[PDB]
């Protein structure tokens, strides 16, 4: 059946061009012990993206594995913000994060994204590279909005998870993951600043999908 | 066909939203069917892909290898600046014909060659040439030379070049190391190559939609 062909052949991907190493493994592991609830060769497409936009600073909106992809994708003077929801999240992404060589350039930000995020904008930092939004899809469009306010014209926007097994088509959804998802992907194409597009994928993640939006 | 309707209508959608096609990109697939070229349901929004992957790369110099009617080629010249350089390679002298028309209707002719001549021998023709190196290269060709055209991408790409290599999922057929299938030979030792090379950083990802199940790869050129 074809999940199982999606997981042998993401199994090959990755296996040959984009190895689950020891960091990533030793991740999972901790991650699991935690008692929180993966495909690499997809972190490894996020790694390389970042690499190809010349990313020295990223923020990621939604542990520490997609942050330990984007992280490599960095240099030494580099910068990555993220999110844990609470200190016990941001211990585990923390460690791991540090195993992977990442700590000098790694911040964890603790606390809910909707209030994490007003608060570093409040800050006034420097504006970012790359932002990776892979958070709850109720407020995808609220994190685009952030996205606009904290890059500058040739960042890079990457939503995860845009195709909601199929249910992202039904203009009649009800549901808030499905609404959000369709207005994130609407203020891409609407806004004058956006240029973007999303794609479907299959893998050891099942059925979904991303989008891209450069800032023009 | 029930699940190929679903990835049909999830890629419509993104397309009609995120990533329509003009007059240009349709009249090319309309001149590409009409001279017998194969209909590809083709997916808009994934030439919108390789489109942002050259912006986002700061491509001035591309190089296609297998132009058919200029589709992806529309796409991928569409990503240049004015003084950008698109060098695409087909070798049937009348689908090279059909790119070139295509490519006109687009406007970018003035930035654009489309060369004829199989491509393990146009490679070295502009290997002889001693070319500014290329930016991106984007493969999609005879899968049986994949690994040479990778090989040749490698003398005409500099650090941070980036090769994109289409269709390399053979149906599933990729992980089948005992496959009789010489498209699938060619293509793993493609991976393999990009995977092994130290001048290579690569994956590759499965995908869905209008064109069916497949997928592709990428690879940085490092130092």
């Amino acid at each position: 059946e074809s999940q199982q062909l999606w997981d042998d052949v993401d199994d090959y991907f990755t296996t040959l061009l984009a190895p689950e190493d020891e960091a990533l493994t030793a991740a999972l592991r901790d991650s699991d012990a935690a008692g929180l609830p993966v495909a690499p060769n997809q972190g490894k497409l996020l790694q390389l993206l970042a690499e190809i936009q010349g990313a020295r600073r990223i923020l990621e909106i939604g542990g520490g594995y997609s942050t330990i992809w984007l992280g490599r994708a960095l240099p030494r003077d580099g910068r990555l913000i993220s999110f844990e929801y609470d200190a016990k999240h941001a211990e585990v992404a923390r460690r791991n994060l540090a195993r992977a060589g990442l700590d000098g350039i790694s911040e964890v930000r603790v606390g809910p994204a909707l209030e994490s995020l007003p608060k570093l904008a409040d800050e006034r930092p420097e504006p970012f590279d790359l932002v990776f939004i892979d958070a709850d899809k109720v407020n995808n469009p609220h994190y685009v909005e952030w996205a606009l306010k904290l890059t500058r014209p040739g960042s890079l926007i990457v939503v995860d998870n845009v195709v909601r097994g199929g249910g992202v088509t039904d203009a009649g959804s009800t549901d808030p993951s499905v609404r959000g998802t369709r207005s994130a992907l609407e203020l891409i194409a609407e806004h004058p600043k956006l240029s973007g597009t999303a794609v479907q994928t299959v893998g050891s993640k099942g059925y979904d999908g991303f989008a891209l939006a450069r800032v023009l």
